[PDB]
């Protein structure tokens, strides 16, 4: 009833009406895209998180929005955040924003790592849950493409949930190759080496590298490859990984990519134990297999789960897989934000009280 607002001060922190169902409100940070706040879900009498989304003005937010709604609505896993509610106007004409309701999670890996020091058992359990959730995503043929500590939510019992599927895509190996130094949108620091060389990021091994980066950050509380820019990122990787072999260079048919790599002075590998002196030797072995320069040699999710470091948790029949692979036609740098809006409206209909009143 609009008679519901929450200290805008900037962005869209003004109006924030979510009907009769969500009482007690409190802002939880925001952004120039949507505002976040906890609220009291009376029907369930529990506290949830509501994100205000205002995408119809920007077709890239509209595509990221529709995309995330369809996937998050199809997935059902303990380690992947889920949409519990979606609040919007009754008609397309009146729909300006959307409110996605999800479980309330106290913190995320990003903030935790900024203050806490994880124990090896905490590290193993967090890694276990990431891979468990990731095995489900990859089984549906979807790639997250933007995994990083801030995309991993934690509650007080150390339950982890993957969120943010705005950059997710269906796997496409046949259309992954591209030129050298191709623009990319995912977070620089967790970007696979092949992205700056000849990959579009349409492969599952792209996610494994990111999880590899996350493990290292957990082991030291510091990002392991913080390039300040595109190529700097790549030189951070080669500095620890050292110069790639011939066999690996032989896999780069891309001439511009290959010649740049050959133009570089030789660098020896820096052993992980010199980098993480108090790390569990098993964790470092796995860290090694994930942060493998060659995407074809990089370890698979299922393989990561069955690794000795995780034997305390590994249990195949307790690590579910998608019922049917995902798919959604439109995956293009374009689709009229006129068509998307009426598509978002339709995707969100199941949450309207038309089936209650
Ligand atoms: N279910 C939720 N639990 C608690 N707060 C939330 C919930 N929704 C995201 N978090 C936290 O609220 C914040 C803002 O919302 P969102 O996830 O869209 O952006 P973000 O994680 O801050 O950054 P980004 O712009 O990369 O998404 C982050 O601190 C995030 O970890
Ligand atoms: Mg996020």
């Amino acid at each position: 009833a609009a008679a519901a607002a929450a200290g805008p001060e900037m962005v869209r922190g003004q109006v924030f009406d979510v009907g009769p169902r969500y009482t007690n409100l409190s802002y939880i940070g925001e952004g120039a895209y949507g505002m976040v706040c906890s609220a009291y879900d009376n029907l369930n009498k529990v506290r949830v998180a509501i994100r205000k989304i205002s995408p119809f003005e920007h077709q890239t937010y509209c595509q990221r929005t529709l995309r995330e709604i369809k996937i998050l609505l199809r997935f059902r896993h303990e380690n992947i955040i889920g949409i519990n509610d979606i609040i919007r106007a009754p008609t397309i004409e009146q729909m300006k924003d959307v409110y996605i309701v999800q479980d309330l999670m106290e913190t995320d890996l990003y903030k935790l790592l900024k203050t806490q020091h994880l124990s090896n058992d905490h590290i193993c359990y967090f890694l276990y849950q990431i891979l468990r959730g990731l095995k489900y995503i990859h089984s549906a043929n979807v790639l997250h493409r933007d995994l990083k500590p801030s995309n991993l939510l934690l509650n007080t019992t150390c339950d982890l949930k993957i969120c943010d599927f705005g950059l997710a895509r269906v796997a496409d190996p046949d259309h992954d190759h591209t030129g050298f130094l191709t623009e990319y949108v995912a977070t620089r620091w967790y970007r696979a080496p092949e992205i700056m060389l000849n990959s579009k990021g349409y492969t599952k091994s792209i996610d494994i590298w990111s999880v590899g980066c996350i493990l290292a950050e957990m082991l030291s509380n510091r990002p392991i490859f913080p390039g300040k820019h595109y190529l700097d990122q790549l030189n951070h990787i080669l500095g620890i990984l050292g110069s790639p072999s011939q066999e690996d260079l032989n896999c780069i048919i891309n001439l511009k990519a290959r010649n740049y790599l050959l133009s570089l002075p030789h660098k020896n590998k820096v052993p992980w134990n010199r980098l993480f002196p108090n790390a569990d030797s098993k964790a470092l072995d796995l860290l090694d297999k994930m942060l493998t320069f060659n995407p074809h040699k990089r370890i698979e999710v299922e393989q990561a789960l069955a690794h000795p470091y995780l034997e305390q948790y590994y249990d195949p029949s307790d690590e579910p897989i998608a019922e049917a692979p995902f798919k959604f036609d439109m995956e293009l740098d374009d689709l009229p934000k006129e068509k998307l809006k009426e598509l978002i409206f339709e995707e969100t209909a199941r949450f309207q009280p038309g089936y209650r009143s």
